[PDB]
């Protein structure tokens, strides 16, 4: 990959510790009694969380957890197509970083009265915080770099590639 | 994988017919000389081809084709993607075409806008289908008109989170 000073994390290891976070779900989950008329709803923060939800979708199919997805876009734009008044919801974001985004669209799915609300997240760098937030399952957390790869973008490229990687300086 | 369904496709041969899609689309656009700046733009169309379009695009990847990403929803979002495609290089990219009716909708949509070019993918084509006539670039897989499920497509907006490509019967 030209422009990665590093790979920060291979393909490889997303999905190893996505189907680890996957089980940890389910079994979080199982007392719900979800089923495909109250399933976890995995709630897509677009643009970036686009190939971890896709990826995460199926390893949650590998562990029989039932799902329904919707598209978000505030970086509102793109709100919920399906109520989610009294259903289980999880925020799915590639990476949080000072977390003022993730604080705003927590608070506003809160005000929709869902069952229960989680936030999952690939790429957490806590030492970046300028509010406090819950993140219920950060998959993997990371210093504080700028990163691209597995959907996550500089000025709208490299979303493509399959490896996590710590851009160039330039 | 619900008790009324039967695999029309797996995961593993959805990934096989997509990379040989990929390469050739690479041949295809070699001699435009694609670049970070000049890409080729992946127009997913939401909600159906979100999984097939993190796939292809990793697939491209492979094939060292640049790519930015943009999510269609079919006033405002559809707009905005439309205002920025003049002169780009874009590619619908669709789950299943059948009757051609929202495919051509999008697509003179995004004509009027004038890209550099405008190509289409589309993972199931179901050409008995057809009301209208449209060009359909790459057809990965050609089926009759069943009703499918599985790899990012629903019913009533289940089983998107399954690996493979399922019929549901009659
Ligand atoms: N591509 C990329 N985006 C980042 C990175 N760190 C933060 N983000 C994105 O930048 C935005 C701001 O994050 P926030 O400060 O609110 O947590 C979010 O959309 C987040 O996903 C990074 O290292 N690489
Ligand atoms: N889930 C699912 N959607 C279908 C199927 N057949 C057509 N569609 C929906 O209808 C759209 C295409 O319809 P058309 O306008 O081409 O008749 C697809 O993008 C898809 O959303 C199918 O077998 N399964």
């Amino acid at each position: 990959y030209p422009m990665s000073a590093r790979t920060l994390v291979t393909q490889e290891q997303v999905w190893a510790a996505t189907a680890k976070c996957a089980k940890k779900i389910a079994a979080d989950y199982k007392d719900f009694h979800l089923t495909a008329d109250n399933p976890l709803y995995l709630l897509c923060v677009l643009k970036g969380s686009f190939i971890f939800t896709a990826d995460l979708a199926r390893f949650l199919a590998d562990e029989g957890v039932p799902v329904k997805v919707e598209f978000i876009c505030a970086s509102m734009l793109l709100d919920v197509r399906d109520s989610v008044e009294n259903r289980h919801i999880m925020l799915v974001e590639d990476i949080v970083d000072s977390a003022i985004t993730l604080q705003y669209l927590m608070r506003f799915m809160l005000a929709k009265k869902p069952a229960s609300l989680k936030t999952v997240v690939l790429l957490d760098k806590p030492s970046g915080r300028k509010v406090d937030v819950l993140v219920d399952y950060p998959v993997i957390t990371i210093p504080r770099a700028f990163v691209i790869g597995y959907g996550m973008d500089f000025a709208e490229s490299y979303r493509e590639l399959r490896d996590i990687c710590v851009l160039k300086k330039e």
